[PDB]
């Protein structure tokens, strides 16, 4: 089998991407944030504290004839950005772009933190990291991809995120029309449960390429590119008027400035992030100070190749017995 679904930016900055997911019988369609940095499929629901729902579409398991309580099961997650949610668990039928999993754990939120409530466009998350990170207790549950894997034509999914435009998640096949050149594959460590890999270096604009190993994660659920402070400083030093602002919480720059591209290494291959992808707009309405899309990972404890980086590529998440990642230009 295969599946293919369009993913759409939630706002004009590409702060996140939402993908429609059918849950239950009859189908309830929720728009979920596909997150290769986590491993829980959780939804706003009829069980979510009423004061914590503000515009989201909810899953109502009592209206699904295929929903079954996973008795005794609870879940609770905290994300790198400080947000969190928790609740209980049902199993139900979940379809993405034509691909159906029966018996998928659907984690129903009883509580969500303020940032989730405040984002009316995201109805939940669909985790696509390794199932070892899944928070369901007492019995850890499998991701949608893990459940689908054996049925897929090939045990892969691909992320093709758009810049200020829709893109595509495919399951079970590689669309050879969706990228240019060849796909370069690189090794993955699953030891932390992430799609963790080592970039071979970077360049800033037309500058020479610096060969240096940068361990990080391919994370569709993180908006920006977070890299070591050395790398980030080298980038922003090429932007007139850029500075790191403690009060804002990262590098800002005047919008009158021209952003250089940023190149990252995948083996001997190179992915070029155009300068415009690094502009995240005014820090506040009407401000002339713009927020940067490349920021320091210092204090996160890991480097994160988030959407800013991934949307410059066609990315293969290869779930073969030994997982790997593939990157192509597009």
């Amino acid at each position: 089998s295969t599946g293919s679904a369009t993913t759409t930016p939630i706002d004009s900055l590409d702060d996140a991407y939402i993908t429609p997911v059918q849950i239950g019988t009859p189908a309830q369609t929720l728009n979920l944030d596909f997150d290769t940095g986590s491993s829980d499929l959780w939804v706003f629901s009829s069980e979510t504290t009423a004061s914590e729902v503000d515009g989201q579409t909810i899953y109502t398991p009592s209206k699904s004839t295929t929903a079954k309580l996973l008795s005794g099961a609870t879940w609770s997650i905290s994300y790198g950005d400080g947000s969190s949610s928790s609740g209980d668990v049902y199993t139900d039928t979940v379809s993405v772009g034509g691909l159906t999993v029966t018996g998928q754990a659907v984690e129903s939120a009883k509580k969500v933190s303020s940032s989730f409530t405040e984002d009316s466009t995201i109805d939940g998350l669909l985790g696509l990291a390794f199932s070892t990170l899944n928070t369901v207790s007492p019995t850890q549950q499998k991701t949608f991809f893990d459940n689908a894997k054996a049925s897929l034509d090939s045990p892969v999914f691909t992320a093709d995120l758009g810049y200020h435009a829709p893109g595509t998640y495919n399951f079970g096949f590689i669309d050879t029309t969706a990228y240019t050149g060849s796909i370069t594959y690189t090794a993955v460590s699953t030891k932390q449960g992430f799609w963790e890999w080592t970039s071979t270096g970077y360049a800033v604009g037309s500058g020479t390429f610096k060969s240096t190993s940068i361990d990080g994660i391919a994370d569709t659920g993180t908006t920006l590119l977070y890299l070591p402070a050395t790398v980030v400083s080298a980038y922003w030093a090429q932007v007139s008027g850029a500075k790191s602002s403690s009060s804002v919480g990262g590098y800002v720059f005047p919008c009158s400035a021209t952003l250089p591209s940023f190149t990252f290494g995948v083996g001997s291959a190179r992915i070029v992030i155009p300068g415009d992808y690094i502009d995240f707009g005014p820090i506040s309405t009407g401000s002339s100070s713009c927020f940067g899309g490349i920021q320091s990972s210092a204090g996160i404890g890991i480097n994160i190749f988030g959407d800013v980086a991934l949307k410059a590529a066609f990315v293969v998440f290869n779930g073969a017995t030994t997982p790997t990642l593939g990157f192509a230009s597009k």
